[PDB]
């Protein structure tokens, strides 16, 4: 079978859900069996030659669609589910909770989120502690103008919006506090990224980065072999890439570690299985907020397939062996 | 059984061989168990938590006997065997090479040994690059005079000893490398050491560290429970601590890691072996050397049932698993 064939009927919804989780679980399964080295060894060998080749290197989807796919804050990264029956609302919630407690927010400080998304950490923290000052810094426009809504709605008078691509932004302004929440993975240059970040700290600042990773190994998001659809599918242009737990140890140029954790990968796959559920659930709505600016029942019918095979297939990714094998790392650092 | 009771055979030499190993292989298998953790999110938080509990913190054999039992050289630090017949000779001078490798020694450099032993590495570098200077440091006027004779015999010029405990000694003087060969398992503040380390250091310089690891966790080297006869016995009053292979990584307040190796645990298990079968081979020998400064024959089996004790347990330690649990980890770092 030809990915020709495997695209022709997923596009048309003739694999059904079981066969499409066991072909996408299948290509994960090559994955690691590329990943993992028979020697500890050949582990670090296998590991610092992805570091040392990093160190070379260098339309949007209408606003009710996403409300009517993601949690209330249309949070786009891992949630945190304490209890079989969490929301993915309460999820949200305790997820930016955990970012607040792990990258030590206090009241007062100067608050930067690099890659916000549709702000819903911004809006958060600008509303857990009013003395904040925080700023959302995104390359989209109309993720900065939903944020400035929101903030408004809110009655927030504590946040700003930086319009910017990252990797060329140039400012004198430090903060207390810098969050990076799985937006590395869309980087380029990560020793670049890390020095520039850095340079936006001061000594009493603390930077604190989430990303999705594999525990033992990293990885580009790329078809394994001729026989991957779903790699390039989900990700036709590329540029992320999959961290190993500890890969962002060896990017200390210009800031020290002072903790990291893991969380396992089950509160990953809940997320994008609550995602999947909310997009089922709404479906008949969603096709109908598409159709306008996608123009035909067949383009909408694209996007749709293209984020719930990505949620099929994230949750596969994430679950596999009971969240052990891909989940989420997060470091705090200081500036050197 | 009792401590006191096991104790009591083993110095008579009533355990055999394969009890002896069996009885040790035990001890470190209960060391196994209490470090691997069941997720990843667990083995990080136990890991950290070593990590930072590091952070707070802060008579001699005659060179007749250590011929007798070691290598050549003396080398007493894991050796490299490429064959099944390598000598101990042979693996001395394979594992000077490879640190000269990975070191990136080049003639002309400065080179400081920090806790050189008896200089086998620091004799290697002196005659293979004769317009490097190299330097021993060491704690021992022993090994001092041992080194400064065998430079003397081997017509070497470029060679000085510095006799100084290095957590005390201060200088400004600068290296091109620093070398330092399972030394810093004695590291009482590891953070202080690192920082010292990189005052010795400039722009140009490399600091190449091997040290004993496991490659998941950390530990003490210390009783494992009241059924632990062994690791109180090679070690009475402790203070070597086992790294995991990635814990310095976490140690880059003041040098910025460059490159990461492990060794599987296979070659000192081969090393500590040869050093048993040697001993074992002069033992009458090495009774009578010994005698003289020990006073009586009790005192000597005591100290050669001690040796060759912890050859036995080394044995059982670095061989576990084929060599995939304890082993040697290796680090390249510039300064900041
Ligand atoms: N070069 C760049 N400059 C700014 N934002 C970027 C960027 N590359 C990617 N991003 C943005 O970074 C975000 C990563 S997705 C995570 C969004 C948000 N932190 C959340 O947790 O929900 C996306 O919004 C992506 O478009
Ligand atoms: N504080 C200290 N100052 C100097 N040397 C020390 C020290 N603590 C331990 N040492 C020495 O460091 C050495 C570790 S054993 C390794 C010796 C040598 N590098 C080799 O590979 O053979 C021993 O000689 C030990 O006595």
């Amino acid at each position: 079978e030809s990915i020709g064939e495997i695209m022709g009927k997923l596009m048309q919804g003739e694999i059904g859900d079981e066969e499409l989780s066991k072909r996408i679980k299948e290509i994960f399964g090559k994955r690691l069996q590329w990943g993992y080295k028979p020697t500890h060894q050949q582990q670090l060998a296998f590991n610092l030659d992805f570091i040392k080749s990093l160190k070379e290197m260098d339309y949007e989807l209408p606003s009710a669609f996403l409300e009517a796919a993601f949690g209330k804050t249309i949070k786009q990264s891992g949630c945190y589910f304490k209890d079989e029956t969490t929301t993915i609302d309460e999820a949200e919630e305790a997820s930016h909770e955990l970012y607040c407690e792990r990258a030590q927010i206090k009241d007062g400080q100067t608050v930067l989120d690099i890659g916000c998304g549709q702000g819903g950490l911004v809006l958060h923290i600008a509303q857990k502690y009013k003395n904040c000052h925080v700023t959302g810094l995104t390359n989209s426009k109309a993720q900065k103008n939903y944020i400035l809504m929101q903030a408004e709605k809110l009655q927030l008078s504590n946040v700003d919006v930086i319009l910017a691509d990252v990797t060329k932004h140039e400012s004198d302004k430090t903060y207390d506090r810098i969050l990076v929440i799985e937006t590395i993975e869309h980087m380029k240059n990560i020793q670049l990224f890390m020095k520039k970040l850095s340079t936006w700290m001061t000594e009493d600042s603390l930077l604190f980065v989430d990303h999705i990773c594999h525990k033992t190994f990293s990885h580009h998001f790329e078809a394994i072999d001729e026989d991957d659809w779903y790699s390039g599918f989900i990700f036709p242009k590329g540029c992320v890439t999959i961290l190993s737990a500890s890969a962002l140890l060896y990017f200390q140029d210009d800031v020290t570690i002072l903790d990291h954790w893991v969380v396992n990968g089950m509160h990953m796959a809940r997320s994008v299985d609550a995602w999947r559920k909310k997009l089922d659930k709404n479906m008949e709505l969603a096709r109908e907020i598409l159709l306008p600016g996608l123009g035909s029942k067949e383009a909408v019918n694209g996007v749709i397939t293209h984020i719930r095979t990505f949620c099929m297939g994230g949750y596969e990714q994430f679950s596999y062996n009971n969240g052990e094998e891909w989940m989420v790392a997060q470091m705090l650092f200081k500036k050197k």
